């Protein structure tokens, strides 16, 4: 009845920019921090705008999931935080390439500002497999 | 040790306006997407302002819960996202009619903007019964 | 297969300012409401600015955790909601004194406004021990 916690850390995703872990696993549930569109090597936001940042944020998420033994199919809930609501459709177009069926539950909204002036931040809850779809 | 995931979908609530499922059940935990005050049939936000939209959002939530075999008493956490903080009391008055005792945990705040220009969006976590209160 | 829910309530933290419980425990998972920097006795936001409010919010969180038999080490995920993104570093300095290692997963962002005009609101997910770190 003792629950195992694992702090997930991989250099394949950027170092946290504050006092947080990239993700925390407790039993089979994985809480993934808000991912920004940052290059893992320089820590800087990638160039090219909201789609580029969304892609990088979700690539970063994928590396964190993989470090825990999971993939995008393990994600059950996300929150998509935008700097500009006008970007919803552009963000959705990128997002659906990573989550293409059996989509996560989601909330999405425009916030006042994101860390580092990012255009998008995406957090997630995942469940460590095996997963059976019904 | 294989966890069952169920994508929840009912035409009694609006179709998702983006690449997300209305809700996802994993084992006994149900992640409910951010609900807007949209009519399920037309997909348009209901008329009449923030209380009308809050009511419709929570009716939509209820239909999603029912599709999974749950009711409002299964909800353990919500997030209430507002277009206008001046609406907190009006939203609370509606909200407490759906969640009237053993209230969910909650966070609430004003965001910059919601999809479709909505006035309120409400996401939730629920647990599939039976539930025992202690 | 019946899941135990416990509504957490302690006068050592402020009374909820809306129709929500301070926290809800379901099985071993605890959903903690968004904590504001409010004095438990008067319900007013504490004086002195964002660090003072962050400290009080996290003291309040700690009293709620303790009421459930948990401590700060039980927290696996937080969300930090700011009135001003310029406060990220100041908030982080306070936050890391409460969560000093094996940090929770986290999302952080500036919202348009918080209840009562607060400068910071912090919600959390915790898991009731014993917890084993791996």
């Amino acid at each position: 009845s003792s629950i195992i916690r694992k702090i997930i850390n991989t250099s394949k995703a950027p170092a946290a920019i504050g006092p947080y872990s990239q993700a925390v696993v407790v039993d089979r549930t994985m809480y993934v921090s808000g991912q920004l569109g940052m290059d893992p090597a320089s820590g800087q936001l990638v160039e090219g705008g909201v789609q580029a940042q969304t892609k990088q944020a979700l690539v970063n998420m994928g590396e964190i999931l993989k470090e825990a033994g999971c993939g995008y199919d393990s994600v059950v809930k996300t929150t998509v935080l935008l700097a500009d609501m006008n970007d919803f459709a552009s963000v959705n177009d990128v997002y659906k390439t990573f989550f293409s069926s059996s989509f996560p539950a989601r909330a999405a909204y425009q916030v006042a500002a994101l860390p580092r002036g990012g255009l998008v931040e995406i957090e997630a809850v995942a469940v460590l497999g095996p997963l059976t779809e019904v």
